[PDB]
């Protein structure tokens, strides 16, 4: 992999280690769908808005709001309906990867 974006317009790749052994049904991943009623380069999406305290996710602590999920662990989401999303989460249920893109701030 070259995939890297490492500081670039305020654009890198972030990927974080959770793990599904809770009978929680979830990892406290709260995604919701973009509403896009004009073109203009993007256009719907999966990212994640919320989260679910006392999660893997929540409790991990590297996850935080205002996020864009690119592809789980051994799996991709760039293009899977958010409910199916929601499945694959479930069907985890082992340690599994995340990687999502995060925007980092330009101060100065």
């Amino acid at each position: 992999g070259s995939h890297g974006y490492s500081d670039a317009s305020g654009f890198s790749l972030y990927s974080v280690e959770l793990f599904r052994e809770k009978d929680t049904s979830s990892l406290g991943i709260s995604i919701s769908g973009m509403r896009d009623q004009s073109t203009t380069g993007e256009a719907t999406g999966i990212y994640v808005k919320s989260l679910i305290p006392g999660s893997a996710a929540a409790l991990d602590g590297r996850i935080e709001p205002n996020d864009k999920i690119l592809r789980v662990d051994d799996v991709n989401v760039q293009g899977m309906a958010q409910s199916d999303v929601v499945e694959v989460l479930r069907n985890a249920g082992n340690p599994v990867r995340l990687l999502l893109i995060r925007r980092l701030p330009l101060l100065e």
